[PDB]
């Protein structure tokens, strides 16, 4: 069980619903992390998209605590995520994009997101569906599940989900 982090957010981060609900008031994608550190194990998680309007690219995955708050998960070293709009997703890393997807969300989707530190690897789902081949693998070290959105998308976490 986790909720989203008060104290690790970018300020333009708007909490709610016993932090369990997170938008953003900024166009600009703004990062907020999970109050759970993973080094070991197999943890599942979930995103509902509560509200998706226009075309933003929404992002999804884990983080070291010292990700850079103020742009698109996976634009730097720490984070590794999926950002994904209505048609399509890709992977993300060090501003490195990978696996090209079709098909995303919009009101009503949830990303699940399946951080395997027994098999060291990182996978993503869409609607209980995998998104994409194995997303990153030899991943290693302390994770916080992470998230980054704008003002056009707000999110709902479910947490202390059965790995599938």
């Amino acid at each position: 069980w986790f909720t989203f982090d008060p104290n690790s957010g970018h300020r333009d981060i708007i909490l709610s619903n016993d932090n369990q609900t997170a938008t953003c008031s900024s166009y600009d994608d703004r990062v907020v992390l999970g109050t759970a550190a993973f080094s070991k194990g197999v943890h599942y998680w979930e995103l509902h998209v509560d509200r998706y309007d226009n075309h933003p690219d929404p992002a999804f995955g884990v983080a070291r605590a010292s990700v850079v708050k103020d742009m698109m998960l996976g634009k730097d070293d720490k984070a590794w995520a999926m950002y994904v709009d209505n048609n399509r997703s890709w992977f993300m890393h060090c501003n490195s994009h990978t696996n090209r997807t079709e098909g995303g969300v919009c009101k009503g989707a949830t990303v699940g997101v399946l951080l395997d530190l027994n098999k060291h690897t990182l996978t993503f789902f869409i609607n209980g569906q995998q998104q994409g081949p194995t997303a990153f693998s030899h991943v290693d070290g302390v994770f916080m599940p992470a998230l980054s959105l704008n003002r056009n998308v707000q999110v709902t976490l479910h947490t202390g989900l059965e790995v599938p």
